């Protein structure tokens, strides 16, 4: 039978990209979504409309609270009611605003960039793992996380907190045939709400083509690590980012 | 007129050492404290005793939670109150316990991520909101990249530190704070570790084939601070004896 | 036409698992060698009756000297001559042996270690981005740089100097369409030897040099052209493992 | 009796600065040069006038080369022949120029001289400190730029990063003789004497910390706490002295 993946955050821009190149890699497809509940349901309708029953959506919150470990548990679970099975994890959903240091409550920042970018991922890993071929998470990372954006601390220490969360994982998750990899994008897919010139700038600081990062190639990176070309790869984080992260101020 | 720092978890072992440096460097301390109350009242006593009115006590639960932010703003205020400014800033309070993969994990997240990581956040706010040799020492962990396995979440808020640590050098530089960490490989053992266990670990460092003594980590929190750092921020000191250059 | 790829030290072990892969994949190889001459011309045979004239040999002493310079720039012209261009370097080719701090000359020694590792590498870039569509460099790292083995102080030194070329000419020859980057085997093939295995955490899987040769291939691959600079840790976790 | 340092290429800028504050705090030194007899003469002079019999020159060049190690050990003989102990070694001396990788000295002459006063120097020194043997230390002066490195300088950067390697390699293996290998690693600290004050200035503002780059002191100070009794756990840190510019993006 075909492999499942579950890829959060797969409404729009990079998840979609990771949900769609998936899907056309084999795989059954969890599209999960937030806010974007007609994005969703349009990529599934897309996506079965190539082969029937082979991508369903699951709403939720990744935000930290109480109940946080049980939208975690209940994704995972909603891969197996569609699937009986799930191969992937890809942990791309993720806040990103800034909170400076000097003059939402700080603590709903905290639960929102500390949440999707570092809690979520940790408990969709423990729920995968307990609720277990070719069996692998990949992270969606930062490279510019030790060359980062002013004010932007929180979003930042999540950041950080993933990494060590996909080094922790690989070691603890070795022995049962789990692999946890990163992909770490520099400036790919530029923010909706950043006007035209601030995205030029962007684009001229990258060095290989002067140009942000396709979706598809940010997806590109994760195809690989999740494939039997990456089964000796664990505890990586692959930098695709232009050499962004080599420029110096 | 002299300074005056914060240490976080200043009741005992590295913390305790801090505080004793730090008043032996000349500044008046707030002793932070959560459930060490006896430990943090005998220091403060003993510091007012060798000069009176240079130590003061502040509790609090360091876990995160909705009243964390009020709690931090409280510790630097204590600092303020009792000596009229505040120039240093160490984040040495930290829980530390497994966390297997496969309490609550929810409280889990909120002691161990709280502590390693957001009230140091939280202070760090609260230290710069209220502002010459200003700085903040964030304590890490040379071994955040070979980490002990079943620890995530105690390895992710130390990986959050150094984020904080990075994004605070960054954004505080302007108004003149330095941020720079601290990062032990084995300094003082925990206390219920049997000394087969403590000397499994003491054998794997290279140099002296021993763990750092709380003092010899204190000394590289007084340089920090001191004049001789003034073009450091950013900057994390690893006091390890070669441990996290050694293979598996 | 087909891309042509120069492979170092590609007679045996990685490096010839390398060329094997980038010849199933599609190149046209350079197969370069320093004493393994029979070797590297066996696998110019199985690789030639697969498709004929699709790969040549080229020997080159790549330790430092006067020479080198010349050495090089002539295993890259015996890519163009063969094949007409030269669209992926990997500088696979090492030596590897201990340089004890307290007690062959130490300078030939330095002229083995930092030159097989490090200054041909260089050499051969200077060589193919002169001479210059997909253009990549790939260099074979170390995942166990930063904890490196005792008394391994000049091998060190090279590996910790090819990641600084690795980035380095990233950031130069991108205006010019070329990406470089790095693969970190920790351990592959073995040159005692359980010991090791069994501190791998993925070491229910044996290693192997075509699990290198597979991030080799990816990052030449179209699949990466956004790639650059980045050093993919193949090494089944190694190199997470605390003392 | 006072402990003795050796500080390669000390006539002038860091290397003097690292001599004359090891010299204020009670070490004897020996000023390496290799073209600066003059500021190193000159230097030694002011030392000694301070305490006579404290400080000496040594002048040797650290490009590589079939007789660098024997440079190198006469480096260090000399601190033993002035002062019959040799305690601290810093490895400062260092050449920097552009070596493009796409097109006056060859390509090996480059090669000798980036990679040799950059990390085979420090090498060798190092072996020659280690076999010549309390507090034992060598610091090696980085370059916190090193994973953002200046376009065109392939050769330089590759040896400060085999500097790093060194500065680790040598920690771990040294331990058991109570040596301890540590580095500075400064950002912009004095600039280039041929930079025009524009281009200092285009460097000046980058540096989070108070826009300017360090003083020479600045660096020295982090070189003088490594040797001190204050850092006698720490081996293998590299400390960044640069005022948080190695974490400004682009
Ligand atoms: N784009 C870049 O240049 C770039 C650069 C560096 C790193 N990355 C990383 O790459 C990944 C993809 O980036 P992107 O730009 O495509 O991300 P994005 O558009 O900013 O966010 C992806 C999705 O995350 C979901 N999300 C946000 N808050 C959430 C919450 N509270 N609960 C559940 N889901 C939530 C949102 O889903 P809904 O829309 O359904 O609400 C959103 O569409 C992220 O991890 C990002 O940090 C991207
Ligand atoms: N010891 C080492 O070898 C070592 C190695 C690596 C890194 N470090 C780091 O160095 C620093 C000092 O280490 P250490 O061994 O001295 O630490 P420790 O004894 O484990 O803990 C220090 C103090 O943290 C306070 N703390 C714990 N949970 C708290 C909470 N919920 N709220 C507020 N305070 C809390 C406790 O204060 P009360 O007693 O008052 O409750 C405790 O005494 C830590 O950040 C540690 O991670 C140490
Ligand atoms: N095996 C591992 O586990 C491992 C681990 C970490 C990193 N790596 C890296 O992966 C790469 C391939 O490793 P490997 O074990 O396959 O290497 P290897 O067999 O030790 O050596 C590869 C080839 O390099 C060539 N070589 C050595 N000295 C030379 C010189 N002076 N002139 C020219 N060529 C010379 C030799 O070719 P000839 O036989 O033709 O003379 C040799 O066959 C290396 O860069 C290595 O450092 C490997
Ligand atoms: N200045 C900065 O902003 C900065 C930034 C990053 C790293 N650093 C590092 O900090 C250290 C000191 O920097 P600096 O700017 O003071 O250095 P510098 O002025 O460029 O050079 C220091 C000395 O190196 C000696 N030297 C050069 N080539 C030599 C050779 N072939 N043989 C022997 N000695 C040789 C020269 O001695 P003579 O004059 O006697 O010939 C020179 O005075 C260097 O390692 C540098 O890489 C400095
Ligand atoms: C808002 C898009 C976004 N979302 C998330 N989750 N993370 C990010 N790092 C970004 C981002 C992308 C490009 C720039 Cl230039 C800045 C930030
Ligand atoms: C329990 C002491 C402790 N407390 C905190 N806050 N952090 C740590 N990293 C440790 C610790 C020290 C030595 C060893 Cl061997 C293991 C853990
Ligand atoms: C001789 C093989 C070899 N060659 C080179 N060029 N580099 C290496 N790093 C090794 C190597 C492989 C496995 C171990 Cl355990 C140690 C070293
Ligand atoms: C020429 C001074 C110099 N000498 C050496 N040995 N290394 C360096 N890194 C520099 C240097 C200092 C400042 C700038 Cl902006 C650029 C280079």
């Amino acid at each position: 039978e075909a492999p499942a993946a579950v890829v959060t955050g797969a409404a729009k821009r990079i998840g979609r990209a990771i949900a769609v190149k998936l899907h056309q890699t084999g795989y059954r497809v969890v599209i999960h979504y937030h806010n974007s509940a007609e994005a969703a349901v349009s990529l599934a309708d897309e996506l079965n409309k190539e082969r029937s029953n082979t991508a369903v959506v699951c709403q939720a919150d990744l935000t930290n609270s109480n109940v946080l470990p049980a939208s975690c548990e209940e994704i995972i679970n909603s891969c197996f009611r569609a699937f009986g099975r799930c191969d992937v994890l890809v942990n791309n959903a993720s806040a990103f605003y800034p909170t400076p240091l000097v003059q939402k409550t700080v603590e709903t920042q905290v639960a929102e960039l500390i949440g999707t970018n570092a809690i979520a991922p940790f408990l969709l890993t423990m729920s995968f793992a307990q609720r277990q071929s070719n069996l692998s998470i990949v992270n969606l990372c930062d490279a510019m996380v030790d060359q980062p954006c002013m004010a932007f601390s929180l979003y930042n220490m999540g950041k950080h907190a993933l990494v060590g969360l996909t080094q922790s994982a690989a070691l603890e998750l070795a022995p049962y045939g789990i692999r946890v990899n990163g992909v770490a994008p520099g400036v790919s897919l530029l923010p909706v709400a950043m006007g035209e010139e601030e995205k030029d700038k962007w684009r001229r600081k990258v060095p290989l083509g002067r140009r942000e990062a396709s979706a598809e190639q940010i997806a590109d990176a994760v195809i690989f690590l999740v494939s039997g070309s990456a089964q000796y790869i664990t505890g990586s984080i692959i930098k695709v980012d232009g050499g962004l992260s080599l420029v110096h101020a």
